[PDB]
């Protein structure tokens, strides 16, 4: 007997235990929230414009999106922290982008997207986890959609044999792709077991068809295991092709007249599942079977033995498939032996025992569910604290649900999410706290406080800014002291200090048609003492913090005097920190 | 007083926050203090297709090529001194802007760059005998014309102008010329004065010049002699702008028949009305002070029965360092931040009053800490004669260590205090990205939203006029219509299933797609998102919504729904086909 009875009020002066990072949807951004508050603490600008700090503006930003700056929107489910050794080492979170096909990067000790990959010759990055052990390595990452190969207009069918989808290893610390395998079917969503040589990804069109009723016809879709290993050897043995204009080495995973690839396996799992979630205690890849009532568990102990021809059939992996209940979509883990799995038509969390399952499957009559939570309302994602990680703690289970109803004042057609909190600590789930957000996040991950090391103030070394640092040694600049304005035919280089409540320039003139560019180095040392700057009609506007460097350009159009100041509240005197562009008429 | 909403339960409160430099606006529920939805406004937001979609761009108008905005003070319209939930209207300072919310939608329905001005920041609502102007004022000094022949601030056609808009037109009424600049404002409780404190009398541009003289003003309106000016013709217009303009400065000592000047201390800052409407009161910043102005006085003052404008002052308390802005309990009591002591300080206002007269008393009443530097304030309907006094919401600059570290970048504070008593009491600690600067709370009985949309609401007339040019019925047409190089689709869509799931164009074709959600279960809204194009919008139950795109890219490209709507969400998908240029002619 063990009663679920934690703290869920975190009052004014006392902090929250963990942070959680939920992903925006098709806002495009990473939000940070406190836990147990579930109170969003900052937003974390990844694919979408930001008009505060200027992510999508300034050259910094624009830089790390590389030729994807053009777009102004993204679609963002499936947040992850690097792990060393099974646990998260805070290092970063990556999170896909199933609108323009991109892996983004974020370094938890700035709390900024520092990198950014469009993934080449696919289409919709959509199911994104990490490498566990020794470390993560490599991000895997799902394209979703089937397209032709080449997709220069040709051939248009899905199923010709050069129309196939691929599963995506990204190499975590450089952020460049490390290898693609084609698969047969699509691709969902995607983890790792705990020794890096095994990926798993659920696939729900193994029909390769476009229409509803064609993607639902086949009784099992298929879980198609990754050998890592076997993938990693043909690559340093150089035996790969590559497609188009990408260096990508790109191995052939595809069965071929019933003859499976050194890379995969197709494990048969009904049907069209969707969730595919690593047991803690590295045991089991645990798909959620959505359109059956079940969860299909894969013994990644038994995956050696698949791969070298000693089983019969690859159904032979299979060590439970529990029935739960209507539309079962993810599972989380308390690490205490339980699973916990959203099911989307019943509208419910489901717990259950994973052990018990496996010996019901065998025909022993034993109950392995534990108890049905009705959660407000068509639960999606479920995140257990430190679930992804073999210190699963067993405390928190946030369930993120996507009709709200009447859980919240009516605010117009547009609903929020409902992100529920759920206290597990005891024998009973607990619903404790009803969190709206807005624009659909999918899914979420929390860390332990102590995971989680941020910087104060901004080294000057950073390599966030380090591109624009080269350009001001190119000009002779020590952006440290200097104010100056450069001048290079029609552009215009304005380098600055800016120190509360002054920009160390306030005022400079140019040419109409001039491309202006301004750079800002903030040396103020007081934490939290950030300036913003912005261009009145001139739609520019970015952050900079203490010791950051930032820079925008633009071209100054309009002539006549145009003013500018500092966005962030800095000062008893933040009114008057402004300063003057005069723009000379053409 | 009830400080937590659990599970179920809903909030008493809407609360209206200003996003800042994001450029959003932000509904919350009081006293939860949680975010139910966002607003776009001057930001893109990829989740609804804010700024992407025609119905957003027509509504932004040229302003649509600006990706940021900076919102500093939201107000909902009033009739009689009370809210009547119509609309709600917030600045641009950023672009020059005002855009007004509908509030049965939730929804920007209307936006305009004011002429001839640069930086729109304060904006206040006429409130008697309802809200006919929105009064907005242009904070930045500027040379008319401003060609670049003329860049001085003290030459004669050098300043900055006061701005009336008509709140159900949303066209320009009128402007009126003044001395000095233009920071906060408010209105009284008749429809005839409207005031605005300057803190720049002396028309500088460094900061020492901005804080030389010892007071600066606040600037008062008759408007009732700036509207029978207009009637008789006895304006003039500026540029390409029919706005009527008049002329509020003095000249040669002389007093405009529109404006009085009443001397302040000292770059005075809040402007605020109190609700029992017997004071203009604004706070003094730079002198640690708040000016009481009688508006009873006023028509005294402006038929030159007094002797000096100073007379209009009733009283002028010492508060503390810094104050910034006042809000009212509807108890006599006046609330307000001192930015510098990081307090509120709750002060009696007649006895504030009499003090003035010499007559020895205490007019303040209690100091509460808060966490940090507070910049404005906002007490329950404290901008109606209907004044609460149950909650107050001090929105705080600095909130250091008051949450978890997040990197250089720290959230806002906006902390809750309890005023229902005689002891303000810190009861919760709600962190904000992006600096609101005020917001504005109502009952949740003030507020009446639709739970679906009107098939002929205005927000989306002009695509129902375009489709009818195409003799589409948008309730139940799937079609694709050619016109040159331009393609218009028209779709219905249900859930799970796009009415049209293909179609094909050449490469180089302007694409519109246009879709109507004919569902009609609340909360079951709609996306569309095309991969690798940039393209996102919401389509809400019975909502129409289009996007126009160039389809550039040859091959099969996927389109799908970004709104989890069903439990065959993933399976709601479409397909473009773009035949390759060189196979059509050029
Ligand atoms: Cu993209 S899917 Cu269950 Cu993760 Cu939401
Ligand atoms: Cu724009 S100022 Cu006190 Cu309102 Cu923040
Ligand atoms: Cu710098 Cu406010
Ligand atoms: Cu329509 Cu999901
Ligand atoms: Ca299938
Ligand atoms: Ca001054
Ligand atoms: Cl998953
Ligand atoms: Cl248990
Ligand atoms: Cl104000
Ligand atoms: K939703
Ligand atoms: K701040
Ligand atoms: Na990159
Ligand atoms: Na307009």
């Amino acid at each position: 007997v063990k009663e679920s009875k934690q703290k869920i009020h975190v009052g004014p002066g006392e902090l929250d235990d963990y942070y959680g990072f939920w992903s925006g949807g098709h806002q495009g951004e990473v939000r940070v929230l406190g836990v147990p508050s579930m109170r969003e603490l900052m937003r974390i600008p990844v694919f979408n414009v930001d008009s505060a700090t200027g992510w999508g503006l300034t050259n910094e930003s624009r830089h790390i999106m590389g030729d994807s700056a053009k777009f102004l929107n993204g679609d963002c489910h499936h947040p992850h922290i690097s792990m060393t050794d099974g646990k998260y080492d805070g290092k970063y979170l990556f999170i896909n982008d199933k609108a323009n096909s991109r892996v983004a990067r974020i370094r938890l000790d700035i709390m900024k997207c520092d990198k950014m990959i469009t993934v080449p010759n696919v289409q919709a990055i959509h199911g994104l986890r990490l490498q566990k052990v020794p470390h993560t390595k490599y991000v895997f990452a799902n394209a979703e959609f089937i397209i032709p190969h080449p997709n220069d207009g040709k051939v248009f069918d899905l199923q010709d044999e050069n129309s196939y989808t691929m599963y995506n290893a990204i190499d975590a610390e450089t952020m460049e792709m490390a290898f693609q395998v084609i698969v047969d079917g699509n691709l969902d969503n995607t983890d790792a077991d705990y020794t890096g040589r095994f990926a798993a990804a659920t696939c729900y069109n193994s029909e390769k068809a476009f229409d509803l009723g064609g993607m639902m016809r086949n009784e099992r879709d298929w879980v198609v295991v990754f050998d890592i290993h076997a993938v990693e050897a043909a690559v340093k043995a150089g035996d790969f092709i590559t497609l188009g204009d990408s260096k990508t080495p790109v191995l052939d995973g595809r069965k071929k007249d019933g003859k499976d690839s050194k890379f995969t396996r197709y494990v048969p799992v009904p049907k069209n599942p969707h969730g595919c979630n690593t047991s803690s205690d590295g045991k089991y890849f645990i798909a959620a079977g959505k359109l059956s009532p079940t969860c299909s568990m894969i013994a990644i102990d038994k995956l050696p033995d698949l791969f070298a021809g000693k089983l019969a059939d690859p159904r032979d992996v299979i060590v439970g498939e529990p029935e739960l209940g209507l539309g079962p979509l993810h599972t989380t883990f308390d690490g205490r032996g339980n699973a916990y799995t959203t099911l989307f038509i019943d509208s419910q969390v489901v717990k259950w025992n994973m052990e018990e399952a496996v010996r019901a499957y065998k025909g022993e009559k034993v109950n392995y569910i534990k108890q049905k939570l009705d959660v407000h309302y068509q639960p999606g994602h479920l995140h257990a604290s430190l679930c992804e990680t073999n210190e699963a703690d067993g405390k928190w289970l946030v369930a993120l649900s996507k009709f709200s109803k009447d859980r919240f004042l009516p605010v117009g057609p547009l609903h929020p999410e409902n992100d529920q909190l759920i206290d597990i600590s005891g024998d009973e789930m607990k619903l404790v706290h009803d969190g709206p957000t807005f624009a659909e996040p999918h899914d979420c991950i929390m860390a332990r406080r102590d995971q989680i090391k941020t910087k104060k103030i901004w080294d000057r070394n950073d390599p966030f800014f380090a591109p624009t640092v080269e350009m001001a040694k190119k000009d002779g600049i020590n952006l440290d002291t200097d104010n100056k304005v450069i001048r290079d035919g029609n552009k215009v280089r304005v380098y600055m200090t800016s120190m509360a409540p002054a920009f160390g320039v306030q005022e400079f003139t140019v040419k109409q048609g001039d491309e202006v560019t301004v750079t800002i180095t903030n040396i103020d040392q007081i934490e939290d003492v950030s300036h913003g700057f912005v261009v009145v009609n001139h739609g520019v506007s970015m952050e900079i913090s203490p010791q950051q460097t930032s820079s925008i350009t633009f071209v100054a159009d309009k002539p006549g005097l145009h003013w500018y100041y500092c966005s962030w509240f800095c000062h008893a005197l933040h009114m008057e920190m402004v300063g003057r562009m005069m723009v000379e008429p053409a």
